[PDB]
DNA sequence: GATCCTAACTAAG
DNA sequence: CTTAGCTTAGGATC
């Protein structure tokens, strides 16, 4: 009704753009596949559609209403770019978020010649542009995924990580579907609770599965390799190793009652014709490389046997042949060898060389020996280089026909191996939990997460000094905690906890608190750190801004923003300023639960002046020169941040801190 | 206490030395323990690895081969942290309890920024020097301290320099010596028998007294010149004493010249080789890094992270670079089809090379003699030995093109690699299995003709060997000779006695040609092995001469100027731009003027936000880096003077784990800055306080700007947004303010880009916020708050 | 007195 | 790319 729209296509994929006039959203979509642009049309009920001339899947188009054909100059990559940053007043689109995506900027350019087109009138509705995911999984930004450190710390170590601390996983192939999950956190709740149940009903036979487990293997990439029929021998006995120690598996799965692990179990198979074929047909240690051979254990077929055996009589017959040529002959210095230039050859020393009879023939010459070639012998070599020669050849046919015979089962076999690796990150998760002594967490259906004994769980793991227990009470009515004490004060570590106990909470996974109640999440948004782009013409403070305006432009009340002491980088004024409005914003508009830690206390009375927010402090005590710290998450707001004193701590020197001391004296009067 | 015997041992020696990041012994691998395994990972970019409990949970432990310490060491050593080299002094056998370790060695940051290193009037220095065709060998033993010296200089001016600096008491000259004019002015001279300068019985001699088994943790092993002068001084040693003294117990290195001094933090915040994000692209090395070969590529990024302060090396490169400005296009060429000369060599020595690799070693050989007539024309005193470094090896250049095909497969096992007509055998034994080809075609026409069925195809599979395949419509027509071996649905596949002769001959020529081509192409690594010395050199030449040619064409190209050595503190650039920044940007970059002196020691850089104050902080850096690895500089005139720390510290990010806050790492890093820095040192600071409340903030920079300034004499560049410490200059003397300032034309900011003299009085956040992308909603709020807190 | 894991590279496919 | 090969000590437990 008044949601005028466009649409352009790309070889890679097609862009969607929809303005509403009425409302001033203006929302951007990238739909590759068909039905999701079908779907897309359906849902939006364009006004109007405006059409690419040059679109070639007509069939999609020309159900909508209000068809316009349009040029190809208004889907410009440039003149998009330019003319929605002009619109806008910005130099770049990607604190909107929307410049990485070129097809829906394309269509938005378009769109916004299409809107003068239209209207011509005063356009302050359009300020924003924003990309609306289709995921339905928890999204966060690639900024967020390094500030909360889920697999990639800030100096970029997988050490002192969230995915270390939780991937013991025995299995190579389950470290990566943990890795996978932990980045990708599963929004329906039907899912999650099946993981909870899973991980619950395990943790008493963890101990029991998680053994049997390393033993499968890396099963994931050596049936990818199968695939491409490029395995290699040291692969395939490995899937021989997995498949002796499946009915094991399944076994102690049979008792674990729960209806997912009885799926699981049921879905992990057997595959014992597999189990015998590869037993039978692989040497129970073969080399890594097939080229070299000695891959194809002798029972699999006839033929290679009879070839072996001629193989093998004839270095039986290359010692037997040895005895009886050096007493025919009566050289005792008479040795047989093979070199590989000259075949095999028998070498007599100089001094019984000559002695050798007419039928000896030297093929190799050396002075010190003299390397013959009886024509028995020559008949025999040929015999033993053609069968070495079959064998060889007869071994890469048969591992080829091994192929053939597994290839069938392969997507059962993927399905074996997803289950599997799904099973080792269930077992690790329940044994962490155990280990760790983690809880099940609950689903309310509003947004809001309760905490009760929480902990951080790299911090409190990877220090040797005992975590003082914070609770932690988000809510609709309680959505924003003005997180301010001293430096060192724990205001950073609170605030961070939330985030990786909600993650936790969404991939299925027990958490480190005692008691929680976490409400749907849709985003998780961090403002933390500090960088300068000086090559992408990005100053310190322009980095911070352009992601504070992420946060500002892409938040909704169902995110869980976490700001870090923002307005550095400005003077004092300029900075508790844009930090007053920001916090405002995301409370009195954008309504995030948020946690807002912040060295300046002129912002602790932000609670008064504004409704449905509070302040908290972690509060230290200055006995001596020394600083006390209690790390409790107490309710008021601390007004000293006891800055000079954490610096004696830091190693400042005591002149440098005495003048300081004496300068604040001075600051203060 | 309670821990391993071992780890007992470390921690008490650790006790010793407690900020030391001290390397242990462990057999055959140094290993840092406990924290200084996660101060060494961090560093060196070894892998952390979890080694067996100790009296409660894993020690984390780092490790590193050890021949490969001395490159570790150094980029340890010029990130500041000094190293604790320790020893196994005991013997590993009759060893219940751990091997006895002690430490030797505590080789420094190195700052030797001061002109007065080693004392004119220091005496009982004993001295020892001997020289080969490489260079001179120096020694220097000061018996009362036992402290130990030992240096190799390369040049005259250096060993004369090195020679006056020390002002040996006694000098150990010997026999062979031929500059003897440089020792003649040095005093108590000797003339010494060679074989107290064996570079054998000096490794034994010197090992024995300090109780070692090797001298590889005192980083001279390598150094035989050094060694051999140390062992006559050591000999001579107990024939002056006619004793041993445990006053030398060590050996260290004279010659050490300082790399200017740069943490790893400041080694990412300029954005050397690896920018903040972590890619390869928007970093210094990617502007200077379009050398040709891959050879080359890996040198200049080398020569980026060591800036040498020696100026005898600096001085060379800037000639070379100069010089060869005039043939870049010329050689550029010529030297990308050389190939990695370096990775085929390393593939040589260890005899495990393709033979793709030595075609690529080949065409080189082709190609380096048009480069040595092209350096021949470009007179210069560096070229011309970079042009006889290189080489020619035309019987290697000869030896390739009679041994290996034009274009040969990646395998000799794929065989006819080995080009024929360098063996007279392998072509005799590959035209035999030639021979099979046609014989195939002529049997496969006399068995269709004598058969006489068309449809008749003779093929060879390699489980039955040669056959006769025929369509099943002329299968039963097929006479009685013909013996059905393999059964098909639409063809059957027949043998005859000449086809199971023949297929023999066919199996067995193809296996022997297969065998000579390996046992051939293992003869020419027996060949070309001798020269791997002397062509490592020419690889070493030739990848020089690739980063100097790219250089020179850069320098060329983005119009870069030769760089001038004052000696005296300080720093005056005219016309210096950022490298990356106006490459890597449309815009053109306005070019800012700098003056750092000992009267001028302090620059408050207080401008609006994003208005280059960041860009001519780090400038002056780059600037300085690219001065000191002997490059040219963007710009139009520099007068570096000399520099033996550039110290970092614009932004900060906490780990939030093992005591961290975004304000405890920028305290801890200030710390490092005011202890460590010196009057030589240039110091670079971004508002140091942000990570903590507004008057402790300002208090803590007026104090550490004061003891920058009024103490340590630092070559300093303040940028501050506190308009507080503007005030600074009028205080204490050698501070002035400096204004990267912008205009506010309508509701947009147009940023100057120059540095001008004054104080700047506003920073335009709020505006440089709207131009980020920040709602208007939020900036209109934020505009009428700093209204109210203004008022 | 003995017995497992450990630390940089290499490079074939 | 890329997933397989790459080294002297330690330590206990009688
Ligand atoms: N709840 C807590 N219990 C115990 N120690 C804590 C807690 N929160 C933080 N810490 C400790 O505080 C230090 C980090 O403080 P941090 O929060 O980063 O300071 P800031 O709030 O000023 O940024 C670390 O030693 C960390 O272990
Ligand atoms: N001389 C110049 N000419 C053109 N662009 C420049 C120049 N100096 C800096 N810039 C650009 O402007 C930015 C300067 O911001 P910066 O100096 O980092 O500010 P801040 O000190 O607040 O971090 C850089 O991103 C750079 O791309």
């Amino acid at each position: 009704d008044n949601l005028l729209a466009a649409i352009w296509q790309d070889s890679k994929g097609f862009g969607y753009a929809t303005l509403d006039i009425s409302s001033g959203r203006f929302r951007l979509s990238e739909p590759a596949d068909r039905e999701t642009m079908a779907a897309e049309l359906q849902r939006t009920n364009p006004a109007e559609l405006l059409y690419a001339e040059d679109f070639a899947e007509m069939s999609l188009i020309e159900g909508r209403r209000g068809l316009r054909r349009r040029p190809l100059w208004e889907f410009e990559i440039d003149t998009a770019r330019q003319q929605l940053n002009l619109q806008f007043g910005t130099r770049d689109l990607v604190g909107f978020g929307v410049e990485n995506a070129p097809r829906g900027l394309c269509a938005a350019g378009c769109l916004l010649q299409y809107a003068k087109d239209t209207q011509r009138t005063t356009l302050p509705h359009i300020r924003s542009i924003t990309m609306e995911r289709e995921q339905d999984s928890i999204i966060m930004d690639a900024a967020t995924r390094r500030n909360l450190e889920i697999t990639q710390n800030l100096a970029g170590g997988a050490e002192n990580t969230l995915a270390s601390v939780l991937d013991c996983t025995v299995t190579p192939m389950g470290s990566r579907m943990l890795k996978r999950w932990l980045h990708m956190p599963v929004r329906d709740t039907r899912v999650l609770l099946e993981r909870q149940q899973t991980i619950g009903a395990l943790q008493d036979f963890t101990a029991g599965l998680q053994p049997v487990l390393r033993q499968v293997g890396d099963l994931e990439r050596i049936l990818a390799r199968l695939a491409l029929r490029t395995a290699r021998p040291r692969d395939l006995a490995r899937m021989r190793h997995a498949f002796q120690q499946l009915p094991e598996l399944r076994a102690q799965l049979e008792t674990v009652d729960s209806a997912p692990v009885q799926a699981l179990r049921e879905k992990m198979g057997e595959f014992a014709e597999l189990r015998d074929l590869l037993e039978r047909a692989i040497i129970d240690t073969p080399p890594v490389l097939v080229r070299d051979g000695g891959v194809i254990a002798s029972g699999y077929n006839e033929e290679l046997d009879e070839w072996r055996a001629l193989a093998d009589g004839a270095t039986d017959y290359l010692e037997r042949l040895e005895v009886r040529e050096r007493e025919r002959t009566g050289l005792d210095t008479l040795k047989v060898g093979f070199n590989a230039v000259h075949g095999y050859y028998i070498q007599i020393s100089r001094g019984q060389s000559h002695l050798a009879p007419i039928n000896y023939m030297r093929r190799q010459t050396l002075k010190n020996a003299e390397r013959y070639i009886i024509p028995e012998l020559k008949e025999y070599e040929d015999k033993v280089l053609t069968s070495k020669g079959k064998a060889l050849a007869l071994e890469k046919q048969l591992y080829e026909e091994l192929f053939d015979l597994l290839l069938p089962h392969l997507e059962a076999l993927q399905q074996s191996a997803s289950a599997l690796a799904e099973l080792d990150v269930l077992v690790n998760l329940a044994e962490r939990a155990y280990t760790l002594n983690y809880t099940c967490p609950t689903f309310i259906d509003k947004p809001g997460i309760r905490i009760t004994e929480g902990r951080h769980p790299v911090v409190e793991q990877v220090l040797n000094e005992p975590f003082i227990a914070n609770p932690l009470n988000l809510s609709p009515q309680r959505r924003m905690l003005i997180i301010t004490g001293p430096n060192m004060g724990g205001k950073s570590t609170y605030m961070r906890q939330t985030a990786l106990i909600a993650l936790m909470a969404y991939i299925g996974s027990y958490v480190p608190a005692q008691k929680v109640e976490i409400g749907p999440i849709d985003r998780i948004f961090t403002r933390v750190g500090a960088a300068d782009d000086l090559a992408s013409g990005r100053s310190t403070f322009m980095v911070e801004m352009t992601e504070t305006a992420n946060i500002l432009h892409n938040a909704t009340e169902y995110s869980l923003v976490l700001m870090d002491e923002i307005g550095r980088g400005t003077s004092t004024y300029d900075g508790l300023s844009l930090a007053w409005a920001c916090a405002e914003n995301l409370a009195n508009k954008i309504k995030a639960l948020t946690l807002f830690a912040t060295h300046y206390f002129e912002l602790t009375q932000l609670p008064e002046k504004m409704e449905g927010v509070a302040n908290v402090h972690l509060d230290a005590l200055e006995h001596g020169d020394t600083i006390a710290f209690m790390h409790s998450v107490q309710d008021g707001a601390a007004s000293k941040s006891y800055g000079l004193a954490v610096a004696a701590l830091a190693g400042v020197p005591k002149e440098v801190i005495k003048r300081a001391r004496q300068k604040l004296r001075e600051l203060e009067s």
